[PDB]
């Protein structure tokens, strides 16, 4: 069983994430572009592309009406369904607060979900600076998109502002915001890719991800003194994150290290996940050694149920 991961972007900042990951470099993952606005779509480096609610908008944008987005996807349901087929997860990325992503995101994590995908939101929320009325339809679409998926990750645009300094270049700080999408993504493959020695599938993932709510994905990379430790804790923290650690009840944790992996330190690792819950969190515990590896310990966490 090899599952079939999909990345679909949902209007502009969707399209940007997605665009962004191409541009990374990323394999066995397919890419779909969804979008109203026919000058963005047509720039879009995606292997598959629908337009939609050109009947509507005519080739435009929704113009921030989230109305129009939503009955733009629910028109293209057909052709959204046909480019979803196969899929065994689905990751929908969007960012709410204008027309198309906050109103057709939700349909099309709808339709994911009903093709039989473990679907995951990734979402932001907009700029304190763009709004009352931006944040008020990001809000709804934050709604609808939790009752639409599996999971939901939210980050909040105003996190940016804890990650840069009055000079960061704002494509460097999206950047930032896009690695949530592209390690929770990453994480998963190299999951299915891989039989552990104490092994995590697919099977795994859906345990912990389907029919939850929130949740968590992170993944921390140290070494030498304290590394597993460390290693966990920049795992599970969440600065640009609205769902922190904290109230997680279920946990799938991996640890990847090379033939020095100790025992002790995968017990300290799975410590800090479970004292930083604050709860008696359920743990699906795996490790994995790639002998390739001298002093580097990856720690992989998926946390929900919040
Ligand atoms: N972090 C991030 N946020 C974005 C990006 N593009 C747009 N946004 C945010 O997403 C919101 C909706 O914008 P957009 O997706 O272009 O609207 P739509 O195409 O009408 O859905 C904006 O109000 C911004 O908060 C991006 O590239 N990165
Ligand atoms: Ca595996």
């Amino acid at each position: 069983h090899m599952a079939t991961l999909k990345v679909i972007g949902v209007g502009g900042g969707g399209n940007n994430a997605v665009n962004r990951m191409i541009d990374h470099g990323m394999n066995n993952v397919e890419f779909i572009a969804i979008n109203t606005d026919g000058q963005a779509l047509n720039l879009s480096k995606a292997e598959s592309k629908i337009q939609i609610g050109e009947k509507l908008t005519r080739g435009l944008g929704a113009g921030a009406n989230p109305e129009i987005g939503k009955k733009a996807a629910e028109e293209s349901r057909e052709q959204i369904e046909d480019a979803i087929q196969g899929a065994d997860m689905v990751f929908v990325t969007s960012g709410m607060g204008g027309g198309t992503g906050t109103g057709a995101a939700p349909v099309v994590a709808k339709i994911a979900k009903e093709m039989g995908a473990l679907t995951v939101g990734v979402v932001t929320r907009p700029f304190s600076f763009e709004g009352r009325k931006r944040q008020t339809q990001a809000a709804a679409g934050v709604e609808a998109m939790k009752a639409a998926v599996d999971t939901l990750i939210v980050i909040p645009n105003d996190r940016l502002l804890d990650i840069v300094d009055k000079s960061t270049p704002m494509m460097e700080a999206f950047k930032e915001a896009d690695n949530v999408l592209r390690q929770g993504v990453q994480s998963i493959s190299d999951l299915i890719a891989v039989s552990g020695e104490v092994n995590l599938d697919f099977a795994d993932v859906k345990t912990i991800m389907s029919n939850q709510g929130s949740a968590l994905m992170g993944i921390g990379v140290s070494s030498g003194e304290n590394r597993a430790v460390e290693a966990a804790k920049k795992a599970i923290s969440s600065p640009l994150l609205e769902t922190s650690i904290v109230g997680a009840q279920g946990v799938l944790m991996n640890i990847t290290g090379g033939e020095s992996l100790s025992l002790f330190e995968a017990q300290e690792a799975a410590d800090i996940v479970q004292d930083a819950a604050d709860e008696d969190v359920n743990m699906i515990f795996g490790t994995v050694i790639n002998p390739e590896l001298q002093d580097e310990i990856v720690v992989t966490v998926i946390a929900t149920g919040f």
